[PDB]
């Protein structure tokens, strides 16, 4: 039921993302930030 929660590119901006129970789970990398690193710390 639960295969890729992560086929979909949850995060943006090449976000850091790994699959985990369904919700999976999305860290932005050092310099993003956001829900799905949308904002840029420019």
């Amino acid at each position: 039921k639960d295969g890729d929660q992560c086929e979909g590119h949850p995060c943006l901006n090449q976000g850091h993302c790994k699959d985990g129970i369904g919700d999976y789970t999305c860290t932005c990398a050092e310099g993003f930030e956001g829900k799905n690193c949308e904002f840029s710390t420019r």
